[PDB]
């Protein structure tokens, strides 16, 4: 067995037909569209051709789970979160075999080899999608994310979303107190769109908020299940329809169920989106991911820092020689405008 080199790595990484690489999550596609790759270790938001981005965000320091605000500052220089999730390749697992496709290769050591190697470079890259997507969500529908990774201290990042921005339904009208029979959900929808200072044209809901806006006749009645890839919003659907649906439009809104999951440390299950909130936006608001230097020393020696990904593959010597394929990435979402965001909870 030899360790594939990392020209070998990039030729599948960049290969053009393979889903977990070409397309990201639902908030990353519709509102972190862009990548910025830099070559410093640090994001270094100032430098930014585009002007229509973010250029600073108030980073606080943290003790625990405390956000130490009197230390925090305005800065445009943010230290991303270093990713270098790894896997051990071990060819005595049982290959699954695709939906045509070739049994003969499947005996082959070095086919086998490749097949876990790159199975585990798209689980690698799903992980940090995940991650990036969670910031995504974070940012925003609290203005918030909280950073962690190799060789930094845990601090917050602070868009500073208005407060309006953030709207509980408990500290006014509550949907679930509603007459189904009579009332129009729309005037409350126009109601927290207000808060944009923009046009809205989409709404992403979770489960809950889709279940309780369609108990609505009135609703239903308003309901325009019809679509047909004539938005930006449904476009970035089509390729998610195992965490994301599509149901049409309210007027110029386009609507979105979004169920999508990750699971933590702990391995649970968790929602990006809340069940019960609704996130009110403009496709048009489209920043970026900004990904930081990588930092590995063999990334460093052969001048491969300014990259998205870094993916390497090694084998160590021991009484078992245990193989292993790890990426290296430092993604940051940055948003273009966190005030043409408005964030529901649904009661």
């Amino acid at each position: 067995a030899m360790a594939l080199n990392t020209n070998q790595l990039f030729a599948y990484l960049n290969r053009g037909d393979i889903a977990e690489f070409k397309f990201s999550p639902l908030f990353t596609t519709l509102f972190f569209p862009n990548v910025a790759t830099f070559s410093t270790q640090n994001i270094m938001l100032d430098t930014l051709d585009i002007e229509e981005v973010t250029m600073s965000a108030f980073c606080s320091p943290m003790v625990g789970s405390q956000v130490q605000r009197d230390k925090g500052y305005e800065t445009s220089t943010i230290k991303p979160g270093y990713m270098k999730p790894k896997h051990e390749i071990d060819p005595t697992k049982t290959i699954m075999r695709m939906a045509g496709e070739d049994p003969a290769q499947l005996n082959d050591p070095t086919y086998r080899r490749m097949r876990l190697i790159t199975g585990n470079m798209r689980r690698q890259i799903n992980a940090i999608k995940a991650r990036v997507e969670w910031l995504a969500v974070n940012a925003v529908t609290t203005g918030k994310n909280i950073i962690e990774g190799e060789g930094i201290e845990r601090y917050e990042i602070d868009w500073k979303i208005p407060e309006k921005n953030i709207i509980e339904q408990a500290d006014g009208k509550k949907w679930s107190e509603q007459d189904k029979e009579t009332h129009y959900p729309i005037y409350d929808i126009e109601l927290y769109a207000d808060q944009a200072g923009c046009p809205a044209n989409v709404m992403i809901m979770g489960a809950e908020v889709w279940r309780t806006l369609r108990s609505f006749k009135k609703f239903r009645e308003l309901y325009d299940l019809s679509r047909g890839s004539e938005s930006a919003a449904e476009l970035a659907c089509k390729n998610l329809g195992e965490v994301v649906s599509f149901k049409g439009y309210l007027g110029d809104l386009a609507l979105i169920v979004y169920s999508g999951k990750y699971t933590d440390s702990d391995g649970t299950e968790k929602y990006f989106l809340e069940p019960d909130l609704l996130v009110l936006g403009n496709t048009n608001n489209k920043g970026l991911v900004a990904y930081g230097a990588i930092m590995d020393q063999e990334a460093v020696r052969t001048g491969a820092t300014q990259n998205m990904f870094y993916p390497k593959n090694w084998i160590e010597d021991g009484d078992p020689a245990i193989e292993y394929v790890q990426t290296h990435s430092a993604p940051q979402p940055v948003p273009a405008d966190i005030r043409k965001f408005v964030t529901v909870k649904i009661a």
